[PDB]
C-alpha cells in the first residue's frame, strides 16, 4: 500500500522468529559487529575499571545474542526488552534462570543494582531524544560510583548513507525462507528516520510460490555526539567517550556505528 | 535456487509492465516514449523519403507504438509475448496489425517505410540472432529506409556487473514488489538479471503474494559488432548516440541509440 505504515507498539513482533538469521546477514554484508567482538570490547573496558563486574544488565536485549555471549563468559546476566516475541527467543537461548523483564525504556522496573549495564546492536536509536535522555538517567540510578554503561548507536554515516536524496533508497535481500525489502524515508526536517521493513515469508499450507508480506515501520533517531555528551552529564555520568563501531578508532562523520563508553560519577 | 530462461520472460510482467516503466523512467534514466518519438521524428524529417508505414519489433505493450499512433503514423507491431500483445491490443485497438513471432523471424508480407525497436528489446538477442534480425529488417525497407533501435550501452554493463558481489536492486510498487539480482558468468558472454516479483494473490486475504522469478538474459553488442552486422545486412549507414539524444555515445552511456539507413541494391 502506498499509504504510510503506522508505527506498531512492537516493530519486532513479526521479526523475532527470523531475527538471528538476519543478524548473520547484517554482520556479513552491512558491517554490524559480531557479538563476540562486542563482548571483547566490553570486557576490555571493564578490566580497566577498579571495581570488578559480575552483575550485568542488557537493555534492549532482543533475542539474547549479546547476553548469551556474556553468559558464556561467566557473568550473572539479566535482560530487558519491550518485545515479548524477542524475549521468548532470549528465554530459549539463555535458559529459564535468567531474569528477563518486559518493559519499554525509559522504564526500568528493576530495583537492585548492577555492576554494569550494556545495550548492543543499536536498540537505543529507537528512542527519541527525550526518552533517550531519560533512559540514561534511569541507567545511572542502577549503577554504583564508577559503574559503566556501554552501548551503540547508528553513527552519522548511517544516516547520510541511507537518507541522501529526496528519493527514498531501497535495500533488499533474499535469504533461504524469507525476502526482505527495506525502504528508507525521512521527513524534510529529518527529525526522525524511517525504514519500512517488508518481510515475505512462505505462507503455511499454501501452494508453492505463496508468501505472506508483513510490514513494520522502524523509526530511528540520530543522537549526535554533542547531544549524547550533554545528556550523559545531565544523568550523572562523569565521562563519556565515543569510538567507531566497537573499535579503538575515533568516531567520525563517516562512522556507520558509534560505540559509547560512559562512567557513572560519584554524586548520587 | 537457480532460474532458467523462460520462453516468454515477460509473461508474468505484462500486466504490471506499464507501471514499472513509469518507475524506470523516474529512477533508471529510461527515456519517456514521447522523447524517443521526438528523436525518431526529427531523424525521419532529415530523410528524403517521407515515413508513413512504421513497424515496431519488440513492441511489448505498445507504449512506443501508441505514441506514434497519436502522431498519425500507420503502425504495426511484432512481439514474441502473447501476454504483452494483449496489452498492446487494448492500447492500440483492434485495427492495428500485431503479429506474434520470435525475432529473427518477421512473418510479414509487405514492407514498411521505417522500422523501430524501443526500450532495449534487441538486447535479448545473442549475436547471431541480432545479426539475422538486422538482415530481416533490411529486407522490409526500401533503399534509404531507416531502422532506429536502442541497446544497453557499455555503462550499463559496467554499472551492474563490476561489483565483487552480485548487485541487488529493489522497489515496492502499487500491488507488486520487485527484487532484481544481477549476475554474469566469468566469460561475460551474456548478462543475467533475475526478476523476482511478488504480485498480490487474487481472491486471497490481504497480504498474500505470489512470487514468480524470471531470468532476463542480455547481450552486449559493441559498436564494432553493430557496424559489422549492419554492413552484412545491407545497411549503408549506422550511427550511434547517447540515450535518444544527439550527444555522442561514450563508454559511460547507459543506453545507446542506433540510426541505420538501408543501402542501395
Ligand atoms: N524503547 C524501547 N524499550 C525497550 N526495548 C526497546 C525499545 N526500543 C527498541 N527496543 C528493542 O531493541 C532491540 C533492538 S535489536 C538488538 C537486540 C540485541 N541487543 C542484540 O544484540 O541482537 C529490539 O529487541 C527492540 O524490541
Ligand atoms: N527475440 C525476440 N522476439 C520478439 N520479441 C522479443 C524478443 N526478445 C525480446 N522481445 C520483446 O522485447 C520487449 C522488451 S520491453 C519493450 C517494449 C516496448 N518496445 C516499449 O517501448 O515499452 C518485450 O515485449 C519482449 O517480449
Amino acid at each position: 500500500m502506498t499509504v504510510d505504515v503506522p508505527v506498531s507498539s512492537d516493530p519486532y513482533a513479526n521479526l523475532a522468529a527470523s531475527y538471528d538469521r538476519l543478524v548473520d546477514w547484517v554482520i556479513s554484508e552491512q558491517e554490524e559487529t559480531p557479538r563476540e567482538r562486542m563482548g571483547d570490547y566490553i570486557e576490555s573496558f571493564w578490566r580497566d575499571q577498579p571495581r570488578p563486574v559480575h552483575k550485568v544488565l542488557e537493555i534492549c536485549c532482543g533475542t539474547g545474542l549479546m547476553l548469551g555471549d556474556l553468559q558464556r563468559r561467566g557473568y550473572q546476566v539479566s535482560g530487558l526488552d519491550r518485545s515479548a516475541a524477542m524475549l521468548e527467543q532470549a528465554r530459549n537461548r539463555l535458559g529459564t534462570g535468567v531474569e528477563l523483564v518486559r518493559a519499554e525504556l525509559p522504564e526500568i522496573p528493576l530495583h537492585a543494582g548492577f555492576d554494569a549495564v550494556i545495550s548492543a546492536a543499536n536498540g537505543l536509536t529507537y528512542l527519541p531524544g527525550t526518552g533517550f535522555g531519560e533512559t540514561l538517567a534511569a541507567v545511572a540510578r542502577l549503577l554504583p560510583p564508577g559503574g559503566t554503561f556501554v552501548f551503540d548507536l547508528y553513527g552519522h554515516g548511517f544516516f547520510e548513507r541511507f537518507y541522501d536524496s529526496a528519493e527514498p533508497r531501497v535495500l533488499a535481500v533474499e535469504l533461504e525462507d524469507v525476502s526482505y525489502i527495506w525502504t528508507f524515508t525521512a521527513p524534510p526536517s529529518r527529525a526522525h528516520f524511517d525504514v519500512v521493513h517488508s518481510q515475505f515469508l512462505r505462507t503455511p499450507d499454501a501452494e508453492a510460490g505463496t508468501y505472506t508480506r508483513t510490514r513494520e515501520l522502524h523509526r530511528f533517531h540520530e543522537h549526535t555526539h554533542t547531544s549524547v555528551r550533554r545528556l550523559a552529564a545531565e544523568a550523572g555520568f562523569s565521562s563519556a567517550e565515543v569510538h567507531d563501531n566497537w573499535t579503538s578508532r575515533p568516531s567520525t562523520p563517516e562512522s556507520m556505528y558509534d560505540t559509547w563508553t560512559l562512567t557513572r560519577g560519584v554524586l548520587e
